[PDB]
């Protein structure tokens, strides 16, 4: 409801610390790197998907958008924009109802984000990154995802 609120009690109920920010923070220009290779991956996942590929069938141009949505959503969680705040909450909620609109559900996005945080956790290993940066973006996946969830709840209902 209240965005930035809603961000507040995310961070304090999946135990996002200070620490984990400045790994986030720190990692970023990394998060940049590997981000269009994560889009690909992402992309290739859906298109293997029947249903899933079924939505994704609105024009080509969506290539492109669907690729660079993807690219500057996960940078984001690296640099969080305005350190996880307002403008945060704010873009992660609107995800969210773009989600809902289209029509897709817990049933997408939950696998869809196991799958996301799976491959972004053999980037970390091949590039042998701390364990304690795996935790934290395993977090903030999850607050990401919590907005979708809650977004499709609040617009359902
Ligand atoms: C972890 C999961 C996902 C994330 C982080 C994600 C992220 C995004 C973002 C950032 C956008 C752009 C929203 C905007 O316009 O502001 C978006 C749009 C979209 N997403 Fe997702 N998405 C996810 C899962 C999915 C899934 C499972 C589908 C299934 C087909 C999907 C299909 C789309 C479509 C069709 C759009 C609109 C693209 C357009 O404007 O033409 N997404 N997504």
């Amino acid at each position: 409801i209240e965005p930035i609120n809603f961000m507040a009690t995310m961070v304090r109920r999946v135990q996002l610390t200070d620490e984990d920010k400045s790994l986030l923070a720190e990692a970023a220009p990394w998060g940049k790197e590997i981000a269009p290779q994560m889009a690909d991956t992402f992309y290739d996942y859906l298109g293997r998907d029947e249903e899933m590929n079924a939505i994704l069938n609105a024009t080509e141009g969506r290539i492109h958008r669907l690729h660079q949505t993807f690219v500057d959503w996960f940078y984001e969680m690296f640099t969080g924009m305005d350190s996880w705040g307002k403008a945060y909450a704010e873009r992660r909620w609107k995800i969210g109802l773009v989600h809902v609109r289209i029509g897709i559900g817990p049933q997408h996005v939950v696998p869809a984000m196991a799958v996301v945080v799976n491959a972004v956790r053999q980037k970390l290993r091949e590039a042998n990154k701390s364990e304690a940066l795996s935790d934290a973006l395993g977090k903030i996946c999850m607050i990401d995802l919590a907005f979708i969830e809650q977004a499709y709840f609040e617009v359902s209902s």
